[PDB]
């Protein structure tokens, strides 16, 4: 009933071609995550596109960019192995919260988590480590 409502309609607004438009503290988070001076010059130019998609019963994030190319493959709330961009081997879990699509990494005892939400039409992205908190602007290509 509301249950597959909520569910459908959700992930229904996540699903796009998300170009960035704007960042905020992206290059302090990277720093609180230990990403090296060499990678960081390179991620604060990197201008991603980032692809929401539907395959199956599966949520499908790809995230095209000149430096590296990601490709996420999910049920909601379900964990999965996630090698990231920075190479980290997360045990990751992406689920619903409200109006929010939550996704949780988990590597060597440490715990980053990204936010995304839907906000006049566009994509917001929070990325949190510890006290350290980013945030991505997208909108819709
Ligand atoms: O979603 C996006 O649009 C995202 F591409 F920027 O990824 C992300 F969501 F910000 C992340 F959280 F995945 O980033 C990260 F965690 F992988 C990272 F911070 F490590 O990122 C990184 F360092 F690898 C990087 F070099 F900056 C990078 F170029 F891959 C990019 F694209 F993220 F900027």
């Amino acid at each position: 009933g509301r249950e597959n409502l909520y569910f459908q309609g959700m992930v229904e607004a996540f699903c796009a071609t998300w170009k960035l438009t704007n960042s905020q503290n992206f290059d302090e988070y990277m720093k609180a995550l230990g990403v090296g001076f060499a990678t960081r010059q390179v991620g604060n130019v990197t201008k991603p596109t980032v692809i929401i998609s539907q395959e199956g019963d599966k949520v499908v994030i790809r995230t095209l960019s000149t430096f590296k190319n990601t490709e996420i493959s999910f049920q909601l709330g379900e964990e999965f192995d996630e090698t990231t961009a920075d190479d980290r081997n997360c045990k990751s879990v992406v689920s619903l919260d409200g109006d929010k699509l939550v996704h949780i990494q988990k590597w060597d005892g440490k715990e980053t988590n990204f936010v995304r939400e839907i906000k006049d039409g566009k994509m917001v992205m929070t990325l949190t480590f510890g006290d350290v908190v980013a945030v991505r602007h997208y909108e819709k290509a």
